[PDB]
């Protein structure tokens, strides 16, 4: 289970289990993907089409 996220001409992937820091705010859900062991990258992603497993994981309705 991976999520594609190409910034421009460089494809990047972020794991859902490694994204510890996460908080919903505004339209774009911000997050802090751990990748460096000290640098800690950071980005965001709009909620126009988030994965199906990400919405069920955080939003545990039933």
């Amino acid at each position: 289970a991976t999520v594609k996220f190409k910034y421009k001409g460089e494809e990047l992937q972020v794991d859902i289990s490694k994204i510890k820091k996460v908080w919903r705010v505004g339209k774009m859900i911000s997050f802090t993907y751990d990748e460096g062991g000290g640098k800690t990258g950071r980005g965001a992603v709009s909620e126009k089409d988030a994965p199906k497993e990400l919405l069920q994981m955080l939003e545990k309705q039933k």
